[PDB]
């Protein structure tokens, strides 16, 4: 039996909203966000992890292009292969492509594995969000209605299932019966509902929210 609503922010499992600025590193913020939650679950401590570490180091071998986009899955694989990721404090976000500056001295997390969820399965996503934690997802964000969103449950008829922007599902619920996914963005505190957007849930994989979900785990 799954809870009707979840909000991982209420459990201390979500860090402050970040601002990617003019560097297309949403994939990096989505990956660290998911891992931050697992680190909290495991160690009891909440610390922002370095999105910049991913931008600079999870590069061509991982199919990523830093400020020109990437995948959360291969970000996790990088952390796995690298045997860690630095704290955001030690390796702060500069919103540009840099030389890899990873230093094991300032490692704040590791990752053992990651799991991908099946395409379009909102039922499976719900279950992972309830039972595992926040889940990294892609959405189709190429719609003025998306970046102009201020409040409520976002539904956009022109939205497609083909994803182009990485975000973090940190919960789910309903607003007077309109089901939603509670989504953490990386466009700062001024986007939407204090950095968050509530996006239509159980409406046919709206904006591809459930197209390519993944989440990491720490042994
Ligand atoms: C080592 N290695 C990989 O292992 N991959 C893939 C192989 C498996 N895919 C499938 C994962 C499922 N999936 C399939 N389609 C789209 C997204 C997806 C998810 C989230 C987001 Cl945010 C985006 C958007 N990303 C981009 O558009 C993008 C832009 C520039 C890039 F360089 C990379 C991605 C796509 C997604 O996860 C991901 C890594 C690789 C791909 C390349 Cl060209 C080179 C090396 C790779």
């Amino acid at each position: 039996i799954l809870p009707d609503s979840v909000d991982w922010r209420e459990k201390g499992c979500v860090t402050e909203v970040k601002y990617q600025g003019s560097c297309g590193a949403s994939w990096a913020f989505s990956a660290v966000g998911a891992l931050e939650a697992q680190l909290k679950l495991k160690t009891g401590k909440l610390v922002s992890l370095s999105a910049q570490n991913l931008v600079d180091c999870s590069t061509e071998k991982y199919g990523n292009k830093g400020c020109n986009g990437g995948f959360m899955t291969t970000a996790f694989q990088y952390i796995i292969d690298n045997k860690g990721i630095d704290s955001d404090a030690s390796y702060p976000y500069k919103a540009m492509d840099q030389k890899c500056q990873y230093d094991s001295k300032y490692r704040a997390a590791t990752c053992s594995k990651y799991t991908e969820l099946p395409y379009g399965r909102e039922d499976v996503l719900k279950e992972a969000v309830a039972n595992k934690g926040p889940v990294s997802v892609g959405v189709d964000a190429r719609h003025p209605s998306f970046f102009l969103y201020r409040s409520g449950v976002y539904y956009e008829p022109s939205c497609t299932q083909n994803v182009n922007h990485g975000v973090l599902v940190v919960g789910y619920g309903d607003l007077n019966g309109k089901e939603y996914w509670l989504v953490k963005n990386s466009w700062g505190h001024n986007f939407g509902e204090e950095g968050y957007i509530r996006m239509a849930r159980n409406k046919g994989n709206h904006c591809g929210i459930a197209s390519f979900p993944s989440y990491p785990e720490i042994l």
